[PDB]
């Protein structure tokens, strides 16, 4: 007949796999079915005895951990999880990774912004809040998306991990804390370095390697909101400068100090995002595809359009912005 | 947190196991989680590679399909599967056949009444329905539950067999075939003897033998409902009954012969349920002791019972008619 909107269309569970993906058409319900849909799809209900109910429940957990920002909610955390998703088979990840890394990617994506508050680490440490007390300053935010993932995952209705034997849980809870630190963009630089040494002659069957190569597959799946079409990524940053604004606004009255790239009197969004496609995104993404081609053409050339777009879009902002003066 | 209804508790997922649940206490959005976990449960979404999210819409199509009538509906639908998945383990079905037989049963078990239109065969036929000249007076209702099944079945979105090789889809639909014309009352006799008559000397390998064995385990299922808790199976006569005298008033007003069984002047819960249990019900459910003797505590014990407080009952209701004339 015509069937209710948490049972997704053969059209939806397709697109599903290309990260031209519309991720603003739907609602939590629907996004959720589309998680439920991936973990079936890559082999991991089936490769781990997943119980497919406690993995409904689990998603259902999760999506109740995220809170409602402007950037950093369950929205976001479906992004990430669906550009991994995309990214498996665009670069036909299972070829070159076992189940359990992938197992590690996917629910390291979902998992990776758990509790967010709206306000970063830079902010949490000068305010010296709860977080950045407990975490002594080192990376509060992602160890707290951590415990937050293992405090879920210790219920037993949402444990999708229950059948798997003891030393895989270790191994995979480790390769879930080390990805899920990996995302706090104050290591980025660091990151990449060792990723580009490793690089020089890469081996997949380096462990060390591949620890390397997940931790930039999330940290490219995290930061890719601008390799979507124009008119999904667009809205995007609108909500991320709504959340660094309030942050910069409460950093002002309260005395802590402002980064400039916060700051509502020094950003626009065509300047802000022309510094972070050609500095951060079209590098790391520029690297990557030299382990995979095919990422250049899907992913890189919506990068370089978006660099294109925005620095036209700065030309008539600055010109608004003389009429103001 | 607290889930949603749609997903299933552990306490609800444990108790599906067995002939006491409660059908009456789960609206269709509840029973159409618990026929999927018994398709997940069974292995029949991994041996058959069924897409989950077919199973889902397919699940949701045939739910549609099933007509808002007293008795055959969809609750009396989910209540034969929920029966057959019972049987599975209380007879552990899995060690006797194969993992095709099972989709069998269980597939056939859901399908067995779609599209009832409320009215027997002998209406059909008595009144030369389309139906009955469709199907030249054989088994008309039957004919047309398993030929909507199918219909369904066709629809690429609903079909839980797409990837079945086709030598697997003739074996499975000429399975549900037959088990779906097996249910029709007027071949009980001539069923029952041919079961017994093989029950002479009973073989798991004989492939004749199995086949009837599968169309008695349906026709049980089928018309399980007093092997259910009194409580859970009493509202069911109450059902029947008002179909039966639809049929029987209609049949009266358009001058069709009426049968006696179901005339409203003739008929009492107890005289209708009494025969029933004696000389269908537990005669045929004894021969199935014989080959699965847990049967008789777990199916007959309940049948002793219904049949002794049904039979009481008729003493009142005698005793009380008789304080009247
Ligand atoms: C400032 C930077 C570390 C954070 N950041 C980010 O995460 N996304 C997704 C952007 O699009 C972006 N644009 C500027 N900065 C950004
Ligand atoms: C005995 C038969 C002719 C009529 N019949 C029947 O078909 N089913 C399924 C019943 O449950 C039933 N109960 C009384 N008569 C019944
Ligand atoms: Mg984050
Ligand atoms: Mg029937
Ligand atoms: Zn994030
Ligand atoms: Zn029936």
């Amino acid at each position: 007949p015509t069937y209710p909107k948490y049972l997704l269309s053969p059209e939806t569970i397709e697109a599903l796999r290309k990260p031209t993906f519309d991720v603003w058409l739907w609602e939590p319900n629907e996004m959720l079915s589309c998680l439920e849909h991936m973990y079936h799809d890559l082999g991991l209900v089936r490769d781990f005895s997943i119980n497919p109910v406690t993995l409904r429940r689990w998603l259902f957990c999760v999506h109740d951990n995220y809170r409602n920002n402007p950037f950093h909610n369950f929205r976001h955390c479906f992004c990430v999880a669906q550009m991994m998703y995309s990214m498996v088979w665009l670069c036909s990840l299972q070829e070159k990774f076992s189940q359990t890394d992938i197992l590690i990617l996917m629910t390291a994506a979902i998992c990776h912004d758990l509790d967010h508050p709206g306000y970063n680490n830079t902010y949490q440490i000068n305010a010296r809040t709860e977080l950045a007390v407990r975490y002594n300053d080192i990376s509060p935010l992602e160890n707290h998306h951590c415990a937050v993932a293992f405090q879920i995952l210790a219920e037993p209705e949402c444990n999708i991990f229950s059948n798997i034997p003891p030393d895989g849980f270790k191994q995979i809870r480790q390769g879930m804390i080390t990805l899920i630190l990996a995302t706090d963009m104050a290591r980025h630089a660091e990151i990449m370095d060792s990723f580009k040494e490793k690089m020089e002659n890469f081996d997949y069957s380096n462990e060390e390697h591949m620890t390397l190569l997940k931790m930039i597959l999330i940290k490219c799946c995290d930061i890719s909101n601008e390799v979507r079409p124009m008119e999904v990524a667009e809205p995007w940053v609108d909500c991320l400068l709504e959340e660094y604004f309030m942050q910069s606004d409460r950093e002002k009255s309260e005395g802590l100090p402002v980064a400039p790239f916060m700051d509502r009197d020094k950003v626009t969004k065509a300047t802000a995002e022309i510094g972070f496609i050609k500095f951060v995104l079209i590098p790391m993404f520029e690297t990557v595809t030299k382990l995979f081609p095919m990422v250049e053409e899907i992913m890189l050339q919506p990068l370089w359009e978006s660099r294109d777009r925005y620095e036209e879009l700065k030309r008539i902002d600055d010109a608004m912005k003389e009429l103001q003066k």
